[PDB]
């Protein structure tokens, strides 16, 4: 009935600005902490021909001939780089891995940098959430705001790696409590029948702003550069995030009718286990591929903002394929697809660039495909448990890539196996 009681166009709005900027502080540590060609710092190079009797072949980018070779030997001539790397600048001018050296025997330190955003993400929506009944969602809004943007402007001067992983939680647990205050504003302050349309803009929002983030990165190569204009672009969000009223239904139920009697004024002035196994599979291999960036095609920057586009070409695509087929179809097919991409990129030649990046947007697409789908399925406590259990994922997709070191295949392999896997119970465990 409160739909029927019930400013949408400019709060939407007022919303596109954070949507637009939350992949680009998400994902920004695969262009501010992407990894550049490394080799020993030897004697002979620092202080062509001489770079192989330095260092040995693979240029081998973790050891260095002891004495340099002067006859071009044994594993017993290498000796790991004790003192340090010597970082290509060509196509990265200044990332996080060349500051903190984060290669080598460390190269697996920054997808931990990557989960351990993403387990902020976790900690924080479900903190956030037990703080809603106390606090009002505008304030959260705003506070959410500064928090990120102080927190990530911060992390510029930060001078360990650990500060920097603390700051980063810090943005995360921060932006949790954006993701959650503004969906619950939007949503509330919209009667039942637009509150799909306005999530359908909302998803738009953050699909441009994946694309944009290629942009970005483009533009701004030095770390600093793309973390302060990734994260300042918040405190504007804050302060615009005041004039937006707060959530009537928030004020009623919380016991005060004469507020949210002014703020209506205003704005008028103006199966469970089979769907987790689903809704944590999905995340656990979309989170794998947004994170890996590099691994998958050589360009970054014209990957991204692929991306991000076959986002709204699915989306659209959505449409017509649920028109004839349906909504269990659609899912599995789709999360099977995209596994069967991931697995050909890892099989594609290097040389074939082209392809590889094809196989990589299909990917992201048949992603987008399947996380629409579950959507409206879902929907068809429960919310609730599988947002946690999907985060949960998103925590451990990033991890899985610390695997690499190990077995480089292991990545790609988890992620396509994990992806067919849940197309077979999306298709036998799940009606319409
Ligand atoms: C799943 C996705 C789009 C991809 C983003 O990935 S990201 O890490 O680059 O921001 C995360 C993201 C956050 C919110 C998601 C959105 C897709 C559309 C969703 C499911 C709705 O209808 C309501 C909430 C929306």
């Amino acid at each position: 009935a409160f739909s029927k009681l019930l400013f949408q166009t400019l709060q939407v709005l007022t919303f596109i600005l954070p949507c637009l900027m939350i992949p680009s502080q998400m994902l920004l540590e695969n262009f501010s902490a992407a990894i550049p060609g490394h080799r020993c710092w030897t004697h002979m190079l620092d202080n062509k021909a001489l770079l192989t009797i330095s260092i040995p072949p693979g240029p081998h980018q973790c050891r260095r001939f002891r004495q340099p070779q002067w006859q071009l030997w044994s594993e017993a001539d290498t000796e790991p780089c004790v003192d340090g790397w010597v970082y290509d600048r060509s196509v990265f001018t200044s990332t996080i891995v060349a500051k903190w050296d984060l290669v080598c025997s460390s190269q697996g330190l920054k997808p931990l940098s990557q989960s351990i955003f993403m387990s902020g993400i976790l900690v924080g929506s479900f903190i956030w959430g037990l703080l809603s009944y106390r606090f009002g969602r505008k304030p959260m809004l705003s506070w959410c705001c500064l928090q990120l943007a102080v927190a990530g402007t911060s992390t510029i001067f930060a001078p360990t790696f650990v500060i920097y992983c603390g700051l980063r939680f810090v943005a995360a647990f921060g932006m949790a409590g954006i993701f959650l205050s503004s969906l619950t504003l939007m949503v509330e302050w919209t009667t039942t029948s637009r509150r799909a349309v306005t999530m359908t803009v909302v998803g738009c929002a953050f699909s441009a702003g994946q694309a944009a983030l290629g942009g970005l990165a483009f533009a701004l190569r030095d770390w600093r550069t793309l973390q302060l204009a990734a994260s300042v672009p918040f405190f504007a969000i804050s302060l615009i995030s005041w004039w937006l009223p707060e959530s009537a239904r928030w004020l009623i139920i919380k016991g005060k009718p004469d507020q949210a009697l002014q703020e209506l004024r205003k704005v008028a002035r103006i199966r469970s286990c089979a769907m987790l196994v689903v809704n944590f599979s999905l995340l656990i291999s979309y989170y794998g591929l947004v994170f890996d960036l590099q691994s998958l095609g050589r360009d970054i920057f014209l990957l991204q903002a692929l991306f991000g586009a076959v986002d709204f070409l699915g989306r659209a695509t959505t449409a017509l394929l649920l028109s004839f087929l349906g909504r269990r179809t659609i899912q599995a097919g789709s999360q099977a697809m995209a596994g069967l991409a991931i697995l050909a990129n890892m099989l594609v030649p290097q040389d074939l660039q082209t392809l590889r990046v094809v196989f990589a947007v299909l990917g992201k697409g048949c992603f987008g495909i399947s996380l629409t789908c579950l959507t409206i399925y879902k929907a068809e406590t429960a919310d609730g448990i599988l947002h946690t259990v999907g985060r949960l994922g998103a925590m451990m997709g990033p991890l899985i890539l610390m695997s690499r070191q190990a077995l480089p295949l292991l990545p790609p392999l988890l992620y396509g196996v994990i992806s067919i896997a849940s197309s077979l119970v999306v298709l036998f465990f799940l009606p319409e």
